[PDB]
């Protein structure tokens, strides 16, 4: 059924599942003893059984025999052994080895069969585990790094690589040997269009198939006859960073103040126009949740009389040192900077001078800035997005350091019985509620333009951007 074509707004870096944390085109050429399903659960994919002993600390792998890489290569457990012991290699200093280091060992008893060690109990380690495995065949003389394989990737996903022009497309087709029951597309080209104005005119024409939308836009793709508007949720959601190295945010009061300076509903409206909803919660979408926490419920009075109080007072001064910063938010995601103005602007009715500064990713340096927009939230494990950001510290930006947090998303990310992980993750967003380390805004929704002869697509919660969004599409049906 011929071919179907994305207009991603973002380009591929590597194309290895490891050294990259983007569910990019590596989500369509690599696939791993996991795979999330509908529910966002992970399930047995290269794996077909597993087990775990009564300490949960070894979980018992046993592999379908037969998987074949792009080369036509069996896959064993020398290639999932190669792939997660890389990631814990000190020399290779994957981005993801933070997420992975609750691991021991990971070890080959047998050619289908893999067994991974823990250091201590961690349950959403199959949430980790749906990591693509790479062939360790392609390696031997070279360094991982810079190897080759990132040009020309080679995996066990429904789709082999073929053909990548930097700057403009990268090219897969329909992998025979996949062993997945499959739709009828037989060639996948994802274009990088960072432009959302080439985007809708790529729909108009036809040119494109599907493209993630910005909100402004969906007005009129509502009215092309040739193009459907999936408007899904997603965990996605931006914030305020309160960087704890600043004194000015040391007073707990003053955060509980500036998170009661902003009208999120207004925002909703204002830059989202209703495709999206009012932030309180850094696992708002998980089941997780807690519904009954502090939110900050746009209280204008109540941040200008916490301030006086926290010291801050004219009318923005407490011991000459003035009430400013510097509110950082990146561009390419023009909603970030919308929100900057937005914050900053909301934040002058307090008596607060703010300077925005809309910089690129290659200028940016978070823990450096006064406060920072930061886009985070995940559809998966509720451990996923909160430890390595909520933490002494993963990648912890803001240097917020809770002592009850830190307890409480260790002992969920440790306990094995889910009801008491509820308790543990209820008690970590109380806490949060108090003791806030974001200004949390908008819960995203994810906003795509599909050509009406596209079938099979199935909605579920999607991650950064509308990661997710495209997760079936060796499933999906032209015509
Ligand atoms: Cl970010």
């Amino acid at each position: 059924g011929k071919t179907l074509v994305y207009g991603a707004e973002f380009e591929d870096e590597k194309l290895n599942p490891i050294l990259t944390e983007d569910k990019y085109t590596n989500e369509e050429i690599f696939t791993g003893l996991m795979k999330f399903d509908e529910n966002n659960i992970p399930k047995p994919e290269i794996a077909d059984s597993y087990t775990i002993s009564d300490d949960k600390l070894t979980y018992d792998f046993k592999l379908k025999k037969g998987i074949k890489f792009h080369d036509e290569t069996e896959l064993k457990a020398e290639d999932v052994v190669f792939t997660l012991k890389s990631i814990l290699d000190e020399k290779v200093n994957s981005s993801l080895k933070p997420e992975y280091s609750e691991i021991k060992d990971v070890q080959a008893v047998n050619d289908y069969e893999v067994k991974v060690i823990l250091k201590e109990a961690f349950p959403p380690l199959l949430d980790k585990l749906t990591i693509g495995i790479i062939p360790k065949h392609c390696f031997n003389g070279k360094d991982i790094n810079t190897a080759e394989f990132n040009q020309k990737p080679i995996g066990t996903g429904p789709f082999k690589f073929v053909k990548w022009d930097k700057g403009n497309n990268i090219t897969l087709t329909k992998f025979k040997d996949y062993y997945g029951k499959t739709g009828n597309i037989e060639k996948f080209v994802v274009k990088f269009i960072a432009d959302y104005n080439v985007r809708a005119m790529q729909l108009q024409t036809g040119e494109i198939d599907v493209a993630y939308l910005e909100p402004s836009q969906v007005s009129k793709i509502e009215k092309l006859n040739n193009v459907k508007v999936y408007k899904v949720d997603t965990a996605d959601y931006r914030c305020m960073m309160y960087n704890m190295k600043k004194d000015i945010w040391k007073d707990v009061n003053v955060r509980k103040a500036f998170n009661y300076a902003l009208d999120r509903k207004g925002m909703v409206d204002g830059i989202l126009l209703g495709y999206g909803s009012e932030a309180y919660s850094p696992l708002q979408i998980n089941k997780f949740n807690n519904p009954d926490v502090e939110k900050y419920s746009y209280n204008l009075d109540k941040s200008n009389s916490l301030l006086e109080s926290a010291g801050w007072k004219k009318g923005r001064v407490k011991d000459g040192k003035k009430l400013e910063f510097t509110l950082t938010a990146p561009k390419t995601d023009e909603v970030r900077v919308k929100m900057a103005e937005y914050f900053a602007s909301q934040f002058k009715k307090i008596g607060a001078e703010v300077k925005v500064d809309a910089l690129d990713w290659d200028a940016i340096k978070i823990d450096k800035c006064d406060a920072f927009l930061l886009g985070w939230g995940s559809p998966f494990d509720a451990d996923d997005h909160t430890f390595r950001l909520f933490h002494s510290s993963g990648d912890n930006n803001g240097s917020y350091s809770n002592p009850k947090v830190d307890e409480a998303l260790y002992k969920a990310r440790t306990t094995t019985d889910e009801n008491e992980r509820k308790k543990y993750y209820a008690e970590f967003q109380k806490e949060l509620a108090e003791d806030p380390a974001y200004d949390f805004g908008v819960y995203l929704k994810a906003l795509f333009g599909v050509n009406k002869r596209v079938s099979g697509v199935k909605e579920k919660v999607l991650g950064h951007h509308g990661a997710g969004f495209l997760w079936n599409v060796e499933q999906w049906n032209v015509n």
